[PDB]
DNA sequence: GCGGTTTTTTCGCGGGGGTCTGCGCGTTCGTGCGTTTTTGCGGTGCTTGTGCAAAAGAGCGGCCTCGGCACCGGG
């Protein structure tokens, strides 16, 4: 979370392959897929802090 | 100190392949969050106790004059 000016810019990161979560290979938070593209982060702003 | 022997140090060149290194992902161990069990200094209410105006008569002690006597000196 980063309050830049009057807007609060919060970047929500999501699980993405390549040294991501500390979870072991046995259980993956996503389905295995070389052709799968992932939403890595979304940044939102709001006037209400 | 001076002359001898001859080992193994210094000199250089070629080839091999184990070690270093670029790159990636994962994890395990370093670092912060939170807590357990106990030690310590902080204060109080109450206990137990302390230093800081004449008038008059009655009675008294000191004192003094005096009484009266015993005594020294002499024969």
């Amino acid at each position: 979370k980063n309050e830049e000016g009057d807007y609060m810019y919060i970047r929500l990161n999501f699980n993405s392959p390549g040294m991501g979560s500390s979870v072991k290979k046995t259980e993956l938070p996503y389905e295995d897929g070389d052709d799968k593209e992932f939403v890595r982060s979304l940044t939102f702003r709001s006037t209400n802090k």
